[PDB]
């Protein structure tokens, strides 16, 4: 219905731009019919997610690369797609014009946007704030009785996830996660560097910890908000450092075993909240797959676990076999997730780079293979931040889909936000993620998924220099004679009945 408004800031490709009154949007699905193919396209020379079609015909008129669509192997189910409401993001998004503000909102959660179903929340402040501070900073108050949500989140987040899923195409699930908790609970007592809870699992410090949960539950309840899960710690081997700059809070993977076995596990189920669903680990994926055997090979810690939130810092390397993939070896009827992306973390790296292509590649490239080694979701860090890529107040800056210029009352949509969108807005809850065999070497990134409805889904990512032709084969109605140009990614939809 509108297209993307492009500007250069001097990287690979370009941004789009959005303000006020526009912005580059969707018009309602259409399902092309049975024989014919719908195609979402982004390139490193501009195109953003444009729509086309073709047909699917039964001559295979292709002689290079194959990839055959294997519905009849089936994998992981699809929980969602998302990104997280800190308190720099409200804060990014609520400094633009309330036209603006719907417009971006728009971008991220409608059905003319990428439709996000999965918001993550801080339980309080993390490095993405503007200040330090808990929900019941008053000193040695374990009955918890001065706990109350500030302005971040009772007039910055909570009214924009109201408004996030009042937008929302598909329900929206919240998955929440603290980083640190009441200095007063802590063995250094300071909201970060190297410290731990207070005693050992099962005390009164463990005791109020588990019941902080509750209470932010109920507090968000109040709001009329539920959670679809929380986190046991936000990366929790952090605290484990001396010197750790901002809100942690160290745990072992035996701490974390016998706190949620002894403390968390048992406060949530006996509250009003026992369905909110409770993921381990929520650090980095190469504390894996050790990690899981520690609180997992626990009955009393692994009853009360209902998945292994994980995290990645795209710049780095970890092989995801050797860790994703031996989890699921491990414990496949315990779901992995994806938590918290991020690039631009390295020390030299510019922390935003306003229409990189390098970064949304790497986002796609990632959440493939996410997908491809059994994660059921990825979640996004910031959904927005400002040019700096900020507010952080640690400046742990780092980069975000969406970036917002308070200045001009503008926001600009990087190459990341259409990346994730490849994904998120093809990829419905429960979609399940089904085999795809190449026939030969290739340099292509590919995985196809079946919607709920029986539909198929192949997003197909191309990080080379050079256009690779490729057939893609679905046994039910043919094949579909198509290019990956170079430095682009496509999406593939079409009917199968
Ligand atoms: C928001 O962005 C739009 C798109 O760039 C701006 O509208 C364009 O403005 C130019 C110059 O005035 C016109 O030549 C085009 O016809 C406009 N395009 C469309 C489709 O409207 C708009 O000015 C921006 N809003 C503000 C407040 O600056």
């Amino acid at each position: 219905a509108r297209p993307c408004i492009p500007k250069s800031f001097g990287y690979s490709s370009v941004v789009c731009v959005c303000n006020a009154t526009y912005c580059d949007s969707f018009d309602p699905p259409t399902f092309p019919a049975l024989g014919t193919f719908s195609r979402y396209e982004s390139t490193r020379s501009g195109r953003r997610m444009e729509l086309s079609m073709g047909p699917i015909q039964a001559n295979h008129t292709g002689t290079g690369l194959l990839l055959t669509l294997q519905p009849e192997q089936k994998f992981q189910k699809v929980k969602g797609f998302g990104g997280a409401m800190t308190d720099a993001a409200a804060l990014n998004i609520l400094a633009l014009s309330p036209p603006a503000q719907n417009l971006l909102l728009k971008s991220y959660f409608s059905e003319e946007g990428i439709g996000y179903n999965i918001i993550r929340v801080p339980m309080a402040s993390c490095d993405f704030s503007i200040r330090t501070y808990t929900y019941a900073d008053t000193p040695d108050d374990f009955q918890l009785h001065n706990f109350s949500l500030p302005e971040e989140d009772t007039k910055l987040k909570i009214p924009l996830i109201h408004r996030a899923l009042q937008l929302a195409q598909r329900p929206v699930s919240l998955l929440a996660s603290p980083w640190t908790s009441p200095t007063w609970l802590k063995t250094n007592g300071a909201v970060n560097g190297k410290g731990s809870l207070k005693g050992q699992p099962g005390d009164i410090y463990h005791q109020t910890w588990a019941r902080y949960f509750v209470k932010f539950l109920d507090a968000y309840a109040e709001h009329k908000l539920q959670f679809w899960a929380v986190t046991a710690e936000n990366e929790p081997s952090a605290g484990l450092l001396s010197g750790y700059p901002f809100q942690c809070l160290g745990f072992t993977p035996e701490h974390q075993r016998d706190f949620i076995a002894r403390d968390l596990g048992p406060t949530l189920a006996n509250s009003t909240h026992h369905n909110v669903r409770l993921l381990m680990l929520d650090d980095q994926r190469l504390l894996l797959p050790h990690w899981a055997k520690v609180v997992l090979t626990d009955p009393e810690a692994a009853k009360y676990v209902h998945g292994i939130a994980v995290h990645w810092y795209l710049d780095f390397l970890a092989p995801a076999k050797a860790t994703l993939g031996e989890t699921h070896r491990l414990f496949p009827n315990t779901m992995l997730f994806a938590s918290e992306a991020c690039v631009g973390s390295k020390f030299w790296e510019q922390s935003v780079r306003l229409g990189s292509w390098d970064r949304g590649m790497q986002y796609s490239h990632s959440i493939i293979t996410n997908l491809l080694y059994h994660v059921v979701g990825w979640t996004d860090w910031n959904l927005a931040l400002n040019p700096e890529g900020g507010p952080n107040w640690v400046r742990n800056f780092v980069d975000s889909p969406i970036i917002v210029d308070i200045t001009k009352d503008t926001f600009y949509k990087q190459p990341m936000f259409y990346h994730l969108g490849h994904f998120s807005k093809f990829i419905p809850e429960g979609s399940q993620r089904v085999g795809l065999v190449a026939s030969q070497k290739n340099d292509l990134d590919a995985v196809a998924l079946m919607h709920p409805d029986g539909s198929a889904v192949v997003v197909v990512l191309n990080r080379s220099s050079k256009d690779v032709p490729l057939t893609i084969k679905d046994p039910a109605v043919g094949f579909l004679e198509t290019i990956s140009p170079g430095y682009s990614i496509h999406t593939y939809l079409w009917h199968r009945q």
